[PDB]
């Protein structure tokens, strides 16, 4: 069931920006490890006092880095004269954030029909306003609402080149790395309590809920074409390990962003060439499950994958679900910084053809009992 | 004139420390960059649950990275009974550091013969105290001392594997990174004003001054066998172009590190791999001399370099200087993070052989004439 109850009109994931401590470096090494391109920046050199911003693109994944200069740079401004290109962008709030949480994702950007409605309807409806509609060189909106811990939820509408006042990468600079990432597929929230963060962020947005022993409860909320997916998690206590979605709130102190999971138009590709580029900058990724958990993929979806792509599974540690309606191919990061926090995922969908349905396959919920059994099964067979 | 007047034993430079906001990425980052593999850490996997610290080597050049965890992590333990295995680490003083100044060099450190007689030494010769003697694990002491801003002289030594407390990195996450880089050879300070800075830190070392229109003034300050070099820059006001040390004390709000000088085996490898890598993670390098600079290498160092090792001179950007003893090849990367702050010289000495004597050749102050010049001959070119 899907009652398209969203409250105003939602089109795509836009981009993610990562509060930094130094934007550069971080940059520098996500475009390394993920195989996306330096395509624009705001920072001294384009006039901006205030904040560095980079931006990395593949596809239509857009990962934003952001960090605050020295204040004494922008001490004369006042918002009417800054040289911000993010209106929202407050130095003492970059730097509680980082201080707080270490390096994570800010903001969830979705591009919107128009988000001064955007804005004003969510804040009508429970959304607690974060930076009122604030319109850039007469061309793009932006707004922002609080989203769980101290993450917002962004809102941009272009009238008709990401934002005013940035600049389009020099070509030298801009070297076209691309490892088959294309955009991102889901953004994943922890909180202490699932339930009143799903009916705060649900009671503002319309979106519904997505229909889908290991330490969390989860559900999905989406828009009404549901190619924007939110997941949100909550931990489960007195376990026998302890939940990860606990460590993670202990380490992050609180709620905040867990993970991103960025579709491939090629996971096998994808896979191969972010593991090739682990140890010399890149990401590493999770423990590849045991050979027993590929022996049972024949029996589960051997009518999907062949032999040899189940061997290419095999080889690249990718964990395989499946639902009623498709086939999940998937695989984490380890985190992506100093903190047991965030963390990406890399993810490629088979089937729901009409285009292909947002979030075809399901999220990987089937995958913990899969891991579990196999893992027994190995122990078991040594 | 060597006067030999080090009020300690000093012996060579060991490390050097960065403060970051996530050691993680800053050290991913500068391994691809500089080829230097990942050697030692000491982190939450090892128990400290302080601060998480990953150091980088080649060669003898060793690069720390270190950054605070949430406080509620240790916030039960007290220095006798702490996690951290650097015990001058203060969550506050990392956190205050990196907010005023962006990423940089908190912690010049140099192996003495004993790290407590050289703090009391240097105290009692008029140092300002930063962290006292502390003996680790029986094994190692360290100490602190303020050196200029909030830098500080690290003393090291050793009884006979970094520090206690660091495990030794798992072979799969350490990649044999190496592009030639085999130790620091100075490292150098900008501050407002170059004689008391350089009156303070000779009276508490003993430190002599090494035997040497642009924007600054600047001296070197130099251990009894010349081996540590820690040159002093100070502004000069009122020039056509404004000087690059004002600007960085500016953007780093007050005196800090401007560059580290690495040593290089082969500059021309050292380059060749550190350009191959600037657009896909690595660093960037500054503008090229014009061609009439390396028109001009034949009357300065043609006794010394061949047309074929001029000419690659040329295709790499390397600047070349020469002293009475000997000659200098040398390259600035662009800064290193999000401020104008600091950078890195790739350098290489050709000369001084008795091993090689310290500093042969000098740190370029004739190419500022130099490139003055050949810049005028070239805009007269064209
Ligand atoms: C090393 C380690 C330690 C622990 C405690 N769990 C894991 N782990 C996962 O984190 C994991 C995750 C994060 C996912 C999804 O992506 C999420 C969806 O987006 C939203 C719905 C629930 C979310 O879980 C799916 C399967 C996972 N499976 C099987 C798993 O085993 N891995
Ligand atoms: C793009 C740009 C803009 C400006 C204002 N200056 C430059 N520049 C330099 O920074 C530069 C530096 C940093 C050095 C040494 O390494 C230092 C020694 O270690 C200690 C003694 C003086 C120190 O200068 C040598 C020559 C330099 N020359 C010729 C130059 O032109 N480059
Ligand atoms: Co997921
Ligand atoms: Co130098």
């Amino acid at each position: 069931k899907n009652p398209k109850s969203d409250k105003f009109k939602v089109k795509r994931f836009h981009h993610i920006e990562f509060w930094c401590g130094d934007a550069t470096n971080v940059a520098r090494r996500f475009s390394w490890g993920l195989g996306m391109r330096f395509s624009a920046k705001s920072d001294l050199s384009t006039g901006n006092m205030v904040h560095a911003s980079y931006l990395l693109t593949s596809g239509d994944l857009r990962f934003l880095f952001t960090a605050p200069y020295s204040p004494s740079l922008s001490a004369g401004e006042i918002k009417p004269t800054t040289t911000a290109s993010i209106p929202s962008f407050d130095h003492g709030s970059c730097r509680s954030f980082f201080s707080s949480h270490g390096l994570g994702v800010r903001a969830v950007a979705i591009e919107v029909e128009d988000a001064e409605s955007a804005f004003s309807i969510s804040v009508a409806n429970g959304a607690i306003p974060s930076s009122p509609p604030i319109v850039l060189n007469e061309a793009v909106t932006i707004a922002e609402v609080k989203l769980y811990g101290d993450v917002v939820l962004r809102y941009v509408s272009y009238k008709a080149e990401f934002l005013p006042g940035f600049e389009r990468v020099e070509d030298a600079s801009s070297f076209p790395l691309d490892y088959g990432i294309r955009r991102l597929d889901h953004a994943v929230g922890n909180v202490p309590e699932l339930g009143p963060a799903l009916t705060y962020v649900a009671g503002f947005t319309g979106f519904h809920q997505f229909a889908e022993e290991s330490g969390l409860n989860s559900a999905v909320l989406a828009s009404n074409d549901e190619m924007v997916l939110l997941p949100i998690n909550e931990p489960v206590h007195g376990t026998k390990r302890k939940s990860q979605i606990q460590t993670y709130l202990e380490h992050n102190e609180g709620a905040g962003l867990q993970h991103l999971a960025l579709m491939s138009e090629d996971i096998f590709r994808t896979l191969r060439e972010m593991r090739k580029r682990s140890s010399i900058g890149g990401f590493d990724f999770m423990p590849s499950p045991p050979p027993t958990y590929y022996q049972n993929l024949k029996k589960r979806v051997g009518d999907v994958l062949s032999d040899d792509q189940i061997k290419e599974c095999e080889e690249l540690g990718i964990l395989v679900d499946r639902d009623d309606q498709g086939t999940l191919l998937q695989i984490f990061t380890k985190p992506l910084g100093d903190r047991p926090t965030i963390f990406i995922e890399i993810i490629q969908r088979v089937g729901c053809m009409m285009y292909q349905s947002g979030g075809c396959g399901g999220f990987g919920k089937g995958n913990f009992s899969e891991l579990f059994k196999s893992i027994e099964e190995y122990e078991k067979t040594l």
